[PDB]
């Protein structure tokens, strides 16, 4: 019981996902390293979050109206999603380019999580982020707008210990077996340890 | 029969929305301006776009097997609002910022228009837009990430006349008639002139 991990998967290609397989890469390093450690693993293609509509932005503030079965559902998973994050102290994030930008996917999640007087609130002072001592490793691609987004949008809830790590071509493609995962302890060695 | 106009509205916030006011002032303004000319409006609000999965990115490259239902509709889809985009001359796109980023409503839209062989290709030096001879006006707000990205993503597809205005303010809430429209008379005046 040192850390507790959480891993947010979200690419839409599956197994053949290059940024999946370094997630599992990550997993088996870490366990190795840390084997005390509690790891739980959310993939966001498997399990989709909803889009961010009018209909669940009302959700996610505050009412004290009826909601619709669908808006309670939203915020009972948003509050779940909090939950998980706040629960956890490593936060990794695989989060491939897709056009420019973050899976919508992975950003559907932030649209869940990015609350109001939940995760930042506004004090006299500017606003302030609640998800506080927190580490998040990001593993992402390079050919880019999506690094510093992703430092923005943690930093405004709290998170400034940010690591970015760029898969320069690990687990790409069709590849010998065993190649991609000494590759990948190479690549991953620092967040690691 | 002067220009053709495409008008994309992006807001979760239906008719309240500052975004929708401004593309709606933006419309009557242009429509003075340019008698002669055919605005058409999709809402990507009002008839959502699905979110690119693992199907639907399946569906928009070339295979030759059969498709699911869902993925022929998102290909008969992605052909259609390319056409549509192919087929106007100035293409307007609301796109205010939803944390840091721009609204899910409008990057679906973006992961269905970004298609290789289609709206860019690969040549012996380096990807080319397809999407050629277009003037692009982005109605966005600002506090910023999701300019540059714009940018980015539009030149890709071939669009590098892209122009943006700031709603500094403009039609933010509730406010005496007339003045939201007013005050967006001037701050349209040099896109619409
Ligand atoms: C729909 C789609 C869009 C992509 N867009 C980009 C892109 O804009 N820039 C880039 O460098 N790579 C892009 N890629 C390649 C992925 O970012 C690359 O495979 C990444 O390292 C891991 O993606 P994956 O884990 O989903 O396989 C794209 C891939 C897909 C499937
Ligand atoms: C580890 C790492 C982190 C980076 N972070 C940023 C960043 O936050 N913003 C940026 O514009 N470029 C960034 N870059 C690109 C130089 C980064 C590169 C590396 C290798
Ligand atoms: C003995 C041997 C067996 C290989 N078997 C495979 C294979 O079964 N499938 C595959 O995709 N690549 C295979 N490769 C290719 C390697 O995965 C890889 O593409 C290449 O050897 C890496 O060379 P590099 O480190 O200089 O980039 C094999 C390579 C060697 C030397
Ligand atoms: C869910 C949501 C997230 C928003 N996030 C941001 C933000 O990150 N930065 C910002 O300056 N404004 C943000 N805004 C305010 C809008 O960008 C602002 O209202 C914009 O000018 C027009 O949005 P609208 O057309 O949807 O009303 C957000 C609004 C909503 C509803
Ligand atoms: C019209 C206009 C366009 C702008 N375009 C960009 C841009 O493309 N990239 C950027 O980083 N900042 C941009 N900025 C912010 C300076 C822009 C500001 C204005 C007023
Ligand atoms: C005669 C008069 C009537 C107004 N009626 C309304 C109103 O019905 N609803 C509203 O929200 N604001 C109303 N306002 C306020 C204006 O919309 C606006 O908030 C303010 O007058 C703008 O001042 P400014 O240009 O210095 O920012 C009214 C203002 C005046 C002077």
């Amino acid at each position: 019981a040192m850390s507790k991990v959480l891993v947010l998967k979200s690419s839409i290609l599956a197994t053949s996902s290059q940024s999946n397989q370094l997630a599992d890469f990550f997993v088996e390093q870490w366990q190795a390293a840390h084997a005390g450690d509690q790891i739980t693993v959310r993939d966001l293609a498997a399990q989709p979050i909803p889009v961010l509509d009018g209909e669940l932005v009302g959700a996610l503030r505050p009412s004290g109206t009826a909601l619709t079965p669908r808006q309670q559902e939203a915020l009972a998973l948003s509050d779940e999603l909090i939950a998980e994050l706040q629960a956890n102290d490593v936060i990794v994030i695989a989060a491939p380019m897709y056009n420019f930008n973050i899976p919508t996917q992975l950003k559907n999640y932030f649209d869940m999580i990015a609350r109001a007087g939940v995760t930042f609130r506004y004090t006299e002072k500017g606003p302030e982020g609640l998800v506080t001592g927190k580490r998040a490793i990001i593993l992402t691609s390079r050919g880019d707008l999506v690094v510093p987004y992703l430092r923005l949008f943690l930093g405004f809830i709290g998170i400034t210990d940010v690591e970015f790590v760029f898969a320069e071509g690990i687990a790409y493609g069709p590849e010998v077996a065993t190649k991609a995962q000494a590759d990948a302890k190479t690549l991953l060695a620092q967040v690691v340890a």
